[PDB]
């Protein structure tokens, strides 16, 4: 939503479905809560359910 | 098999051994049952066998 301001309503948006420097930082924290916290929660909950 | 319709029988197919939009979706679910479910099953079964 930040990186494409002028995009008239389009079925193209559906197919996909100004200050860009917020975009790097809040990308990285996503990885910090995707490949760090739940994956290691999934490993913890597929290890103490085996017994 | 979807992405190469006209390929006459060939030893080339062996060396490798129309509506393409099904191809992305059923690719991703493959990763969802390759790098998510069995890898974490392998970690669970190489952790409660050590003792």
């Amino acid at each position: 939503a930040i990186l494409f301001p002028n995009e008239e309503p389009s079925w193209k948006l559906a197919k996909n479905i100004t200050g860009a420097w917020i975009v790097p930082a809040i990308m990285a924290c996503y990885l910090l809560v995707a490949n760090i916290l739940l994956v290691n929660l999934l490993i913890a909950v597929f290890n103490n359910t085996f017994f």
